């Protein structure tokens, strides 16, 4: 139903709250719930891991019938499939690991994927411990989504970091 709440505006299209991805899918129920995936979508740890963990590994058995049948992805790519429980489809989408080399110029590429859906719940793309910057990445998704994007980032320094550098 899309009913995001406590979001600040920061554009005409990009909102943020400081907020867990998986509490906000729960309450909101969105059409679309962003991975910040891996390139065989190895959901272990990090937003991946509390995603699926929150559909009782329902996500990692999908997953792995997936690339069983069409490989791994590439960076900068995405695949949509299903939400389960905590939306109507998850598009995982693979950003940059700046911190294992991967180039950092496809992290618009990774955004670019958003643009099919005009509405999403997505996490900050490439940031913890993919390493790019997190002010970057945002600055990334605003020039990039053109459609509703809602950000929700569980950290409250990291947060307030972004609103701040926004907001000058
Ligand atoms: C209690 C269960 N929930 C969580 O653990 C959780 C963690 C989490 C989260 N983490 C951010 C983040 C954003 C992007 C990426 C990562 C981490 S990563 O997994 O380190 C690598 C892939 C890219 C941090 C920067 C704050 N953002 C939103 N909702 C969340 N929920």
């Amino acid at each position: 139903v899309n009913s995001f709440s406590g979001y600040l505006k920061l554009t005409d299209n990009v909102y943020i709250k400081n907020a867990d991805i998986v509490e906000e899918a729960k309450k909101v129920k969105p059409t679309v719930v962003v991975n910040a995936a891996n390139v065989y979508l190895k959901h272990g740890g990090g937003v991946a891991g509390a995603l699926n963990k929150a559909t009782n590994n329902a996500m990692q058995v999908e997953s792995d019938d997936y690339i069983a049948t069409n490989g791994p992805l590439k960076v900068g790519g995405s695949c949509v499939l299903s939400g389960h429980n905590l939306a109507k489809h998850c598009l995982h989408v693979v950003g940059p690991n700046v911190n294992k080399g991967e180039d950092i110029q496809l992290l618009k590429s990774a955004y670019e994927n958003f643009n099919q859906h005009e509405v999403l719940l997505a996490p900050l793309l490439s940031a913890g411990i993919f390493g790019a910057d997190p002010i970057h990445s945002l600055r990334v998704c605003v020039d990039t989504v053109r459609t509703n994007v809602y950000l929700a980032v569980f950290d409250k320094n990291l947060y307030d970091k972004l609103v701040s550098s926004f907001l000058e």
